[PDB]
């Protein structure tokens, strides 16, 4: 085999971030999504059911490293430190909700979301 030089060995470990989080992104355009026409969310219906087999168990697995603010949705409030379900990808936006908090669900900018690929 053969291997070059290196250059990663510190004390220190810490992620290339900015001194401050760059200005937010321009949210998407109109969004593709496809189901049931959506307008009876505050009356209140059931009915959660999708997915019965397999058709794609491969989320993303990510965190929020800047506080986002939201007011509501389609757009979702994020916290430093959080890890959200990734489910879906447009544009410069996810799509998912909070893992720990799934009382909440929407989107995020992509810049706010760290993928984590240790594997």
């Amino acid at each position: 085999g053969s291997s070059g030089s290196s250059g990663r060995l510190l004390d220190l470990e810490n992620i290339q971030i900015p001194d401050a989080p760059p200005p937010i992104p321009k949210e998407p355009s109109n969004y593709d999504f496809s189901g049931p026409s959506s307008g009876i969310e505050g009356r209140g219906s059931s009915g959660s059911s999708g997915s019965s087999g397999s058709s794609g168990d491969k989320e993303r697995h990510g965190v929020a490293i800047y506080n986002f603010q939201g007011s509501g949705a389609p757009q979702l409030s994020l916290q430093i430190g959080d890890v959200v379900r990734i489910q879906e990808t447009c544009g410069d936006w996810y799509r998912g909700y909070l893992i720990k908090h799934k009382m909440l669900q929407g989107i995020f900018p992509k810049s706010f979301i760290h993928i984590k690929e240790v594997t």
